[PDB]
C-alpha cells in the first residue's frame, strides 16, 4: 500500500496558515483546560499516537488517513484522553472541512509546538482520509511501564534511532500524565506549556526516587512534584541514551532542531510526496503575524 499525498484541491500555503492561525487563536481563548495547562500537550500527543500507529514493514496505520475518526482507534486504551484533542479541533474541521483528518490532527501537532514557544516544524499537506477498514488495530502504541530495550526495539518499527527517540521523548516536557488516563499521575516539569528542553534537565538534575502511584504502578517522583515513566527513566539507565540527554539538557538549539526534524518524519511517516508536490510549508506564530 503505497499512499500518495494529493493537496487538498486548490488549496495553497495561505490556506493552511488561516487553518494553523485558527487552531492557534482556540488555543489562546481556551485556556482553563487541565488545570490551566490549556490544550497544546494534548494536541501534540494526539498528532504523535495518530502518526505512531504507523509500521515500516507493511505502510499500515501512520498518519496519512485520519483514521483516529473511527471508533477502534479512538477508543484505543492507548488514547485515553485525546477525545479532548478531537474535540477541540471540531470547530476547527468544521469551518474548514476542505482539510483531510490527518492533516488537521498533524498540523494539530505542529502548531501546538510553535505556539508554545518550541522549533518551526515543517509540514507538509496531502494525508487523505481512508476508509473504516484501514484503522489500525490497538496495540501498537508503547507501554511506559518498560526498559530501554523495549523502547529501543519499539522505536524501529517507526524507523526511528536512539538520538531521534531522545529528541521525540523531550515532548514530555509538555501536559502530565492523569491516573485515571494512563495509571500514573504527574508533570514531568514546572514549564509544562511552553516547549523547552526541560524534560533532559529534570532527568539529570532532579533526586528521583521509585515509588507506587495510586495505580499501584511503579513511577520515578521528585520532592518538586515531578515524575518520570519508567520509560523515560530508561533514557538515563542505558548509556547510549545517557550520552543524548546530556547533549540536550546542554544545547536548547540542537534540542530544537533535532526534535522538528525528528517529529516531522514522524508525521510523515508513510507518506509518498511527488516530486512535484509543495515544498514543506513553514508556518508563522501568531506572535510572528501581530496576531
Ligand atoms: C516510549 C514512548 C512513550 C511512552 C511510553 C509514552 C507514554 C506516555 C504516557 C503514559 C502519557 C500520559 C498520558 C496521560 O495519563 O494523560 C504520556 C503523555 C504525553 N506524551 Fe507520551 N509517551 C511516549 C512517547 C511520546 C512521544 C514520542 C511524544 C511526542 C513527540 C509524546 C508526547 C506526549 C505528550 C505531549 C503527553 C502529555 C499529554 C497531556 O498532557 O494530555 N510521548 N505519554
Amino acid at each position: 500500500l503505497v499512499h500518495v499525498a494529493s493537496v487538498e484541491k486548490g488549496r495553497s500555503y495561505e490556506d493552511f496558515q488561516k487553518v494553523y492561525n485558527a487552531i492557534a487563536l482556540k488555543l489562546r481563548e481556551d485556556d482553563e483546560y487541565d488545570n490551566y495547562i490549556g490544550y497544546g500537550p494534548v494536541l501534540v500527543r494526539l498528532a504523535w499516537h495518530t502518526s505512531g500507529t504507523w509500521d515500516k514493514h507493511d505502510n499500515t496505520g501512520g498518519s496519512y488517513g485520519g483514521t483516529y475518526r473511527f471508533k477502534k482507534e479512538f477508543n484505543d486504551p492507548s488514547n485515553a484522553g485525546l477525545q479532548n484533542g478531537f474535540k477541540f479541533l471540531e470547530p476547527i474541521h468544521k469551518e474548514f472541512p476542505w482539510i483531510s483528518s490527518g492533516d488537521l490532527f498533524s498540523l494539530g501537532g505542529v502548531t501546538a509546538v510553535q505556539e508554545m514557544q518550541g522549533p518551526k516544524i515543517p509540514w507538509r499537506c496531502g494525508r487523505v482520509d481512508t476508509p473504516e477498514d484501514t484503522t489500525p488495530d490497538n496495540g501498537r502504541l508503547p507501554d511506559a511501564d518498560k526498559d530501554a530495550d523495549y523502547v529501543r526495539t519499539f522505536f524501529q518499527r517507526l524507523n526511528m534511532n536512539d538520538r531521534e527517540v531522545v529528541a521525540l521523548m523531550g515532548a514530555h516536557a509538555l501536559g502530565k500524565t492523569h491516573l485515571k488516563r494512563s495509571g500514573y499521575e504527574g508533570p514531568w516539569g514546572a514549564a509544562n506549556n511552553v516547549f523547552t528542553n526541560e524534560f533532559y534537565l529534570n532527568l539529570l538534575n532532579e533526586d528521583w526516587k521509585l515509588e507506587k502511584n495510586d495505580a499501584n504502578n511503579e513511577q520515578w517522583d521528585s520532592k518538586s512534584g515531578y515524575m518520570m515513566l519508567p520509560t523515560d527513566y530508561s533514557l538515563i539507565q542505558d548509556p547510549k541514551y545517557l550520552s543524548i540527554v546530556k547533549e540536550y539538557a546542554n544545547d536548547q538549539d540542537k534540542f530544537f532542531k533535532d526534535f522538528s526534524k525528528a517529529f516531522e518524519k514522524l508525521l510523515e511517516n508513510g507518506i509518498t510526496f511527488p516530486k512535484d508536490a509543495p515544498s514543506p510549508f513553514i508556518f508563522k506564530t501568531l506572535e510572528e503575524q501581530g496576531l
